[PDB]
């Protein structure tokens, strides 16, 4: 079979739409997600034109072989999609109306500076190879483009899934590729991380400055030691969650920053010991007094900066 | 092939039946299950109708390929289902009774919020788009829905199996959908979280606790902070075990709140010890004398107010 | 193709036997094995009998596509086995003599009662359903039923690979059903368990027990908080080999009990502590020593009582 | 069908050429990267040569099947590569044009001695075979080469695709074997260590010299012995992350060097502690006071060293 | 189609070659290895035979379904192999020769006995199942048995890869059975163990050690216990490489004595605290001063003892 013939040098319009079913397994670390959904292709073929006085029908059914049909593909997909045809209709003047139930492991990159109070687009590309007899266009049927109520991708919100109505055309190995962008707009679930990661790290960080209000150098040094200890396991925690970034993340900024508070606090507590040995606890208590101020005051300020430079 | 004519403009109506023979791996983390069944499919075609007189057999066979088959679907799966034809049986008026065995990986989000104490319904829902012939219509045939007694859930007890009878019947791409509920209502065994991380962990937080009967600051330190360490690795295993939840657990506000016992601990032990230091012994003797009563009561009552809330 | 046609009423009798090539991958925590053998089956169709004098061959080859071969399935299978025939045999009578080499995840439960000193029956059931025509039943061919010399269970001995003779025939879904019992009887190899968690898990206690020949207090916190955070390790390595069971396992119960042994020990260490301070040693003394056999006695006791009762 | 005939004793030159679409999970552990890309193939089948005024069309379109295509296959794929066929067009002279979308998991081994600052060179390995009628050789159309802009491997740069133009023509298996070679250049983005490793490891280490301004035993054994297991806990994250090499990383070099001297600060604390026990404080003073100039200056100079040694 | 016929009552010899092309995948838990690799046969079918003067070539190629090809197996693969055939030659006389690619997951099981300084001889197991016209026999043709120098095992040196000319000839289900065995010998890359298990636990052991030069009990208390959890999580890291073995490794061996060494030391640290506070400093410093020597001397022939017996 060969592509359908133009009336004139006009290129052949496929009308698309993707209609998600089932949406899960948003994979941070490999920056992928899993989708389910229904494909709908439409575009016209005047040699499967019928009279619907003559054939009695108003529509014919035709098998995927008995026809041509244009080679859709994704372009950010992992391994080509697995996908069953549902229905494929032929009205009077030619217009086939294809349908098909598809799943793929879709590719899409995550901005996690504002981690895990981020929001991402997710994008899934159609895309078309123009043959020889004639170049094909991709179309954005938004009739024929939606989600599912059911949809739920787990510690995420679902937003939006739209798409840009206006298709990338280009040459690639001397042929036209017409691309099209369907957007899916999340934002995470952030609720869990204040009592799992955040509260219990600033937790153990206030607990490291109960050694202002001590001058037992052992205990101190085991207080302020044992914490750090702790903060480098929520470390390790959360670094195990996200994948390797050129950049800083708002909770990883945080992390790093409260690795200064506690040498700030080795520092300290070392000073005051020194000084209460040389028999200076007098000046060792005025910068155990200050500490007090310093330390919560240094915190919240450095965190109203934070918070600034990323939001 | 074409679907079967209507005697009049009535739908055409595929009666069903799932039986469960294995029934594995339910993911807490993914919200999925895995599932080994029969699904059985009936439907008059008149087409297929003959005589049992002059054809000699009482019931005919005929492979997939030979007559029409309606296609039906699973709404929630995660990829398109692995089925086996076991049989298709025709009747002399026409009556088709199909049989498949099938496998699939099943996507029906659960509510951890009484978690390990917690009940899910899982779900299973059978779906079928109209043609443009005629309106296909789901519906459960009862003495074909059921259970293997073998049927074991690993760390769950199985309930029911049963069927919502009454379709959803709804417009999807102006053409009827008739989608079908399959309900498997199941409860977690809770017994292995009481010796593996329930006592284990108020063992621990009582064991911080005997600070309010010691005077050394040193030992106390020690005692609580270890402790707290402990519990942070309980949280950490926990938290593996289950997904991120935009609410609260049960098991997540009790470990919440065990993290307010060990800070306030805290703040005790250096009250104690800076009233000692200052030359104020029977100050810090009302208060860790008041700490000994108060902690427990406190701990009693806030988990009576959280058993209340969550059952 | 329909099924042989009966020379009186009699059912048709299907042969079978399963020989291990391969058996790996025993998961504690899915409940599953993975098995690589060989299917046989046997059975008489009349309508493939040949005159060897005129067809000049002894025994007719087919492609499975050619003749009717029984749709034999697993019951206790993950997914369809993947199959692929050796040999299908016909003599001049009739008699069909199929050969297929399978793969397959068998799905069979395991008692962690008495773990790690455990044993096993792992079961393959094999079954057949009735066709409209006629009846199918299974029966064993002993003499093409064993496993291979090589068959090795990595942490498992294979004792015996046995079939259940009698077929079990039951109706479902109005037809008659024909399972057979294929069982492969296992026991562990316990001896890793006792140099890397029985033995460092006991050497951990008996140093948590030298605190009672220490009267420094902040030592004994040290020595008894420690090897209790040590335990705890080994509480969590233990439970990540095993699925959560709703009964005690006997590790299990050793483990719990244990913690126990640490609860009652920080008890002493702290009356012994507030004693020493209340100015009254000598009572204190009494306590220590006694706590010395007490612990000991009491540990020793109880284990004896443990195993016992799980064996 | 048959390979095309030489017009003389001249070898069969198939054009080859990579378009990488999607690039992704480069396994630094298994030493493979998984691939998503364009492959092109053209030669000359004079069999194939028709009339462009006779014919009417320009170009002819073929079904694998209908024409002989050369088998082409991936030396260090870990299976056989994920195809499918975009397009096969034939010009008036013969000349084939193939194009096929696939996916393949290519193993390509990697050098960590620089890690994490490394830079490797990724292989892609095509290979044919000869045949007995004819010999056939692999050639670059270099027009036919490259990859798309969106190409990003998380934790990477991508420097370059490009082909070695000249084939490596061999002998295997009695028959000539033309086999080319495709370089895909990347170094590794480093950052991210430095906040979350290297930093981190450090700040531990300085920790530890507090001891050095210490005249507390128990406290110099809490601050070097805990420091230490940090260290420990940053050695297994760091091993985790990679293969075990036959050679000295530059990050292992470091993490070992760094264990040297924990222990020398050990030997430091307790020569100083059995001194001041043995009525020396002076003597324990001037190893004290020197330690502290001692261990930053050997550690900033072995720096020196093994920066010089790796880079 | 049948297999060849016998000039006399001779079996039919099939020679075999294995080709490694990628060897990877060394699962120690599992003792399972991934394979990809060449597989050519060649047996004499006088039926294909041709005179070239008359046919004018010299050889016919052929497809698989054309002619009569000998249904060879894997014993010990998990799954059947992947395979794709490379081509079918045969010469006048009628000797075929065939040559496939295939991968496959190899389950041969290892000797940890002397982990991690063990060699290997992994297997590859070819057979074949005679038919009733004949007996079928395999051989070794060792010019087309051999594996690419590229060919490299991660963390393992290839030593060889040889296969046993003399087939296994056996009874098998009243069938006779051809084996092969093909022996790759790979010996461990034992260096990265050195620095990053082997070394940091001896550190770890040694500052145990710094206990025997010091008289406070609570800082001996913290470095006997501290250095004993170190050396628990070295033990697990250790375990977790590898699978639970009824015998004793090397590692495991020396893992589990220094667990003896750390009991021993807490006894002498608590024996001296005894001691001293008995106001008994000069017999507990006896006991310090013989530690300081026994400790290592018993250490060192321990190991020479350990080393002996499993080398
Ligand atoms: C002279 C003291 C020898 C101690 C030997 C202890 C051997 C224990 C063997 C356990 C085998 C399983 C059960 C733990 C006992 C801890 C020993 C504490 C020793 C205190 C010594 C006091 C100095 C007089
Ligand atoms: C505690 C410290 C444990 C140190 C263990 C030493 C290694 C050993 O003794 O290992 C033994 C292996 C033997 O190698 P083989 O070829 O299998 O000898 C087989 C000999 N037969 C056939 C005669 C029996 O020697 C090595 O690899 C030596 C280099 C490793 C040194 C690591 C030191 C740290
Ligand atoms: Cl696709
Ligand atoms: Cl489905
Ligand atoms: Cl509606
Ligand atoms: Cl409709
Ligand atoms: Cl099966
Ligand atoms: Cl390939
Ligand atoms: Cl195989
Ligand atoms: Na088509
Ligand atoms: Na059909
Ligand atoms: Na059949
Ligand atoms: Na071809
Ligand atoms: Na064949
Ligand atoms: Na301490």
């Amino acid at each position: 079979v060969s592509p359908p013939p133009p009336i004139a040098d006009e290129p052949l319009t496929v009308n698309t739409g993707i209609y998600l079913i089932e949406c899960y397994s948003l994979d941070d670390k490999a920056e992928t997600f899993k989708v389910n959904a229904f494909l709908s292709l439409s575009w016209k073929d005047r040699r499967l034109a019928f009279d619907p006085v003559r054939s009695g029908v108003r529509v014919k059914t035709y098998e995927p072989e008995a026809i041509w049909i244009p080679e859709i593909r994704f372009v950010n997909v992992e391994n080509a999609r697995d996908a069953n045809v549902v229905d494929i209709s032929v009205s009077p003047d030619g217009t086939v109306q294809y349908l098909e139930r598809f799943s793929a492991r879709v590719l899409s990159p995550l901005d996690f500076r504002r981690y895990p109070f981020d929001s991402q687009t997710l994008h899934i590309y159609l895309i078309v190879r123009s043959v020889d007899t004639r170049n094909i266009v991709l179309a954005v049927d938004l009739e024929k483009v939606g989600k599912n109520d059911d949809v739920f991708l787990t510690g995420w919100d679902i937003e939006s899934f739209t798409a840009v109505v206006k298709p990338a055309n280009f040459a690639l190995e001397d042929r036209l590729e017409s691309k099209l962008d369907y957007q899916l707009r999340i934002s995470r679930q952030y609720f869990s991380y204040i009592p799992n990661i955040i509260l219990p790290m600033l937790f153990i960080l206030f607990i490291s400055w109960t050694a202002f209000w001590s001058t037992s150098y052992e205990a101190n040094v085991t207080l302020v030691v044992s914490t750090l200890i702790a903060h480098i396991a929520f470390n390790i925690l959360v670094e195990t969650n996200l994948p390797k970034t050129p950049y800083m993340t708002y909770t990883g900024a945080i992390i790093f920053m409260i690795y200064l508070f506690y040498f700030v606090a080795v520092i300290e507590v070392t000073v005051q010991h020194y000084l209460k040995v040389e028999s200076q606890p007098a000046r060792a208590a005025s910068i155990t007094r200050a500490s007090r101020i310093a330390f919560p005051v240094v915190f919240l300020l450095a965190n109203i900066i934070l918070a600034f430079l990323f939001f």
